[PDB]
């Protein structure tokens, strides 16, 4: 049975730790996987882990890191939360440098996009066998989400960009049905840059918070329709939520210039004109986690908040961070779960080793209440290399 | 179909084995995950072990163990009963570093508590989705179980305690259904002292034998109906069932302070006037185990007692232990069956090791008739370290 | 629905390979448990091998193996057949250093012997949960198959022994359903002696074709109806099957002392007068196996025989082999399939290790031909040790 | 439900990526067999690996590969597409050094020939139960595909070869029915040579794109019906697709003897008058692939095509490769899917290391577009050896 999307957001107060992998400490002596971009998806049965890996364990000198990030060894993969991710626990899902995944309620729509930069393809996998391919449009790295793609009344989105990742670039949003591109549209989105798109349902249109990479110390975000009928704009909230970032400051309501020419995969949670605002605590490295609620931020500028709490302290890193959903499907409320899930990157380029790779943790919304702590990734490096 | 906890527990003359994992023999090659407190819970279908780890596997750096009790890499998860925890073949539970699990019939519920100690939050899962919360009232190492909680009619119960680990502490008793407080009481138990309590079903109510870990060497004990109306007392025997305690003497019906005031997570079962007491075979140190039936000795005070069982020989090192029990459901009995799971723990502070695991063995109640005998850890110590 | 064990053997002409697990090839760097006795047993839906390990892997300190044969780490465990059993694909069935297992249609039913020389305790398992118990009634070492035992209408049947590994022991036969024995009697067998049966349902009743550790060279045999009214006998057959053994001179219907005086788990097929022998090749060691078939050969005393089959050669180590049967309601067929499995045991004593263990094979009986061949263990010693 | 092979081969312009388990450079620390001839074959449920091992992990010892190709410990696994074949993730199928499996729509159908040079025997398994045995009629190395069979209305199909390895050999096809030969033929071949076919239906029709070893630089094929009314030839198009091969010259429905005096596994889709051919780029070495489209090619000789599309440079190794095919009973689609496998081998003899492994990687038939490029193994030679 589809998985109908017309229910809303819950309301909630805080978040309460869902999972935690150790996947680097556990991986020190295990056969784990070094990997990147642990995003998180549910069906209406159960939740798993998808990643992308270099295909190497964490301790083997094939971990070395030096390779190009988009190498034809890249898979996407996927195991159930909070497990390490390895080669004996891991479901092979695509062969892939960048992805995106979710669940229409049947079964499971994966993205894997892959081949040169100048003509790279993204396959898409309905129940793991090829339903469609789509190819480069600008010839100018075709990529995606790293995160859920979002499914509403049998129909799941997904959101790609081609060209650039300085000026302007391109930007579709995709429909598709049992892995099926049905529909597709350009984004008329001049000034604006959009990259690794966290999405998600809501009351039966689909919201994406995304990374601009370009000239945003603010997240840029679209909303549409089931019919790729659509809207643009800036987080406005002056409490920035790319990395880096400069100091929490006046926001605006497009590309804000100052310190944010580069960045980091991040969510946004829109509750009426308010917003949720996972962010990184330092504003020069992807160091340190908390979660920001302002009221009324996604439509104001201020700098001002009413809650704040902590998941990572700045004395730890982060990383990418991206949202996931539970439906009534799976949950038997009578609303959407938001949950979001970090990404603690370790190694290169922040610490002496020849490695880089990532834990991750995950919460979920919730009314009771919860508590601000630190959940870092843990492991002691440098590794035996 | 939720599980009847009317019938009582199975009449038994002794224990014969059940499992045993071999985790850390096994572990000194294998991956096996570094644990404290696995506790057995069964469902209609299967028993699974529950664990704590912090995140790493024996004979790996990150088994250091001098991090505190309560990290934020502390995660609670399970794998059949008798097998290794490996990431292998664990499955992901909860983040946490104390909880509780029990099933109800329909599906598991988990009890997951992290967080700082001044305001340590408690997540309950049902079937792997969130479905309550529940916050410290008193701001000081808000604790559970540690061991299966129970449930009866399709409601489950835990009792959790907050406040010192010295002095009087704060005690509830809690009643969910399908993961949701329904309701809560707070017992009213000036002198008394409950942590880690190791509860069962019996004839539609709750008995649970808990550690007092500030002034008692008897374990004390709490009941219940499903309606949360109480009682409260301690195991009169002489046969003293906490660890440290004194030499078997003249015991009493409220903590005994001779000896008592620190302790380890046991259990004890009730029939009519006696008790099935399980610890540890010293008085100083948590090594071998013992079963022993007091007959007329769970409200009277004596010495003496019918049989002993040897479980683990007073040359090898014990632990934690805790009822699990076995319904009908599962069994096709018509009676409950208790049973009990013995942690061996392993490294340190007895040994001289940089680490501390624990291996499990179980036992079941049984008709037929057993043989005392020991099955200890039986690791070589130190690990390459 | 309970396995009907009514139809006879399939006529065959010889055994096709069925598999083989390389473990300790594979368990040179693989987390390989080192075991014994690795017998293969049937559902109505898979086959599995069950098999006792010390708790240790291969080229781990902990194989270090010098341990009495019976510790209390001993456990009994299965994994699907042909795998490496590993602690990461196998299902924990039992604590024990003795043991047997056989489905009966419902759901499995494992036997797993621990506890001291002197009053060990068979435990039985129906589904995992323990459904009886058997003590040692003659303190003596109590002790089983090590090898499927037969069910045959719901019920099914294993032989045990108490007693010396010299002179006269005693031996029972247990009938058991859900587990639960329903009836035994002990054999009035003078002068016979009955170690490690192999037994397997024909017509409606059990035959087993056991080890006279005592002072035979023979294989001693026990067949019985569904009440326990057995008759007993040795094959009579010059081809001797135990190991040690004489060169094949005149059998004879009652124990053939020479050199008959120790032994190893054997199998063979009675069909009419005639017997399928498996047996090893060499005469004083546990080296090669063949099958042999002597027509007229269970009730007379010759030296020939029509076909041999060779399986593993002379110059490669064997060790134990049982059988183990197909039912037709896993097959189809409209007889019950013969098949056995041998152990090729490496290491002590024969080897300079400090391990012992054995890999296994499987062949099943065939109406097409076959061919004879070699398939050992494969593995180089000594170890990393 | 039998999977009917009624449908026609869907059209197709380019291959996308499916799957690539990069076993060696996992094995690098993680326990992967190291393995050859890695076919993949599909139900209409899910599609596995099947391999073949010489039950010995990377890494490791007894990977040390001076070894007969066909041991008696070389064994027929399986495991999920993608995933690197490990004993922790892998199925054990058949005992074999030469095998092929394929899934009739009901169950499996595994084919697995172990035993001597001189009278090798084919094992048949339906569902992992032994169903019949074929023995070699020639006694000269009975062999077959190395690659999925192929299925039709309840009937599977299979291309066996005996006899040498150069000048005339004997070439049978074989029909069976859950397992089970129902009939054979013998196909009258003189100047052909035959094997490692890659087979897979087409209209109710097989087809059989194979290997000449003896005197042939283009592919042998075999066509046949149901009945085993067959016919034979060679691929005329003089775009060579063997290796080693001469420059792409004027080719002949003969074999090309120019340099085809061996050769390597391969395939080729037949579509009208036209071939999809797989092969590797150099002409000596089993270096890079890629795939050619040369329509009016399959009857004609010319060294002209019209689409080429690579899939592993020149500079990387590459091996076998095969067809497989995805039925509509499986993708929902109206046609026969065509996919293959590219086996990517590692070690000797052409890199300097004592053992011989291989990667793999798949592609699958599709009409959207897709796109050239490399997807190598990238392991990094020699290992610790
Ligand atoms: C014996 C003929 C056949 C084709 C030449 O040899 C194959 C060649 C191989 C090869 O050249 O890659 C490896 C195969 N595993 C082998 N199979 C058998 C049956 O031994």
């Amino acid at each position: 049975v589809k998985l109908a999307g017309n229910s809303s957001l819950c309301p909630i107060n805080g978040w309460a730790v869902y999972s935690k992998d150790n996947s680097i400490r556990i991986g020190s002596k295990g056969d784990v996987f070094v990997i990147r971009e642990p995003f998180i998806s549910c069906s209406h049965l159960e939740c798993r882990t998808f990643f992308l890996t270099q295909g190497a364990l964490l301790n083997d000198k094939h971990s070395n890191g030096t390779v190009k990030d988009r190498s034809p060894h890249r898979t996407l993969m996927s195991c159930p939360v909070g497990e390490a991710p390895s080669p004996y626990n891991s479901r092979f899902e695509s062969v892939a440098w960048s992805a995106s995944a979710c669940h229409d309620g049947t079964s499971w729509l994966t993205i894997g996009i892959s081949g040169p930069d100048n003509g790279a393809v993204a396959v898409l996998k309905y129940n793991g066998i090829i339903t469609d391919t789509i190819k480069s449009w600008r010839n100018n790295i075709l990529r995606t989400q790293e995160s859920e793609c979002a499914c509403v009344n049998g129909s799941c989105f997904t959101v790609m960009t081609d060209g650039p990742s300085n000026g302007q670039a391109s930007y579709k949003i995709f429909k598709m049905e049992k892995g099926k591109v049905v529909k597709s549209v350009e984004l008329d989105a001049p000034n604006y840059h959009y990259e690794e798109c966290s999405c998600y349902p809501n009351a039966g249109e689909i919201t994406c918070v995304c990374r601009d990479n370009w000239h945003g110390s603010n997240r840029p975000w679209v909303s549409f329709n089931q019919n790729l009928e659509y809207q643009i704009g800036y987080i406005c909230s002056g409490v920035f939520g790319d990395n880096p970032r400069p100091n929490d400051g006046t926001g605006s309501c497009g590309p804000v210039s100052s310190n944010g020419a580069y960045g980091v995969k991040g969510f946004s949670f829109k509750y009426g004109n308010g917003v949720w605002i996972g962010r990184t605590k330092s504003t020069n490295s992807r160091s340190g986690f908390e979660m920001i609620w302002d009221p009324n931020g996604w439509t104001e500028t201020d700098s001002s908040f009413s809650v704040k709490q902590d998941i990572v302290a700045i004395t730890d890193w982060s990383g990418y961070s991206g949202s996931f959903v539970q439906h009534p499907e799976l949950t038997g409320l009578d609303c959407i779960r938001p949950c979001f899930w970090v990404e603690l990157i370790r190694g290169r380029p922040k610490e002496s080793t020849i490695w880089t790779s990532g834990s991750s943790i995950s919460f979920c919304g919730v009314n009771s209440d919860t508590v601000g702590w630190s959940w870092p990734d843990g492991a002691e490096l440098p590794f035996t290399i």
